[PDB]
């Protein structure tokens, strides 16, 4: 799986 | 687009 | 241009 | 001292 | 568990 | 001061 920080604002994280 | 960081390690950047 | 992400707290993001 | 980040959501910082 | 980004310079990640 | 990270890839970080 992959770590992920993403944002278009606030970061949100997951863990897919 | 949205901005993504992403690792398995290195943090890499991405703007999708 | 660059991502950046800041924080003083929530962190945000900008793309310049 | 270290620069971190964490979330369990919102992400956070700390410097400790 | 927490999602972890580190640095003292290298960004790394952390799931613990 | 601001903790900043930034990249163009490697992500680096800076407290400000
Ligand atoms: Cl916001
Ligand atoms: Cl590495
Ligand atoms: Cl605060
Ligand atoms: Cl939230
Ligand atoms: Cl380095
Ligand atoms: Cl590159």
């Amino acid at each position: 799986a992959y770590l992920l920080f993403y944002t278009e604002a606030k970061v949100a994280a997951a863990v897919k």
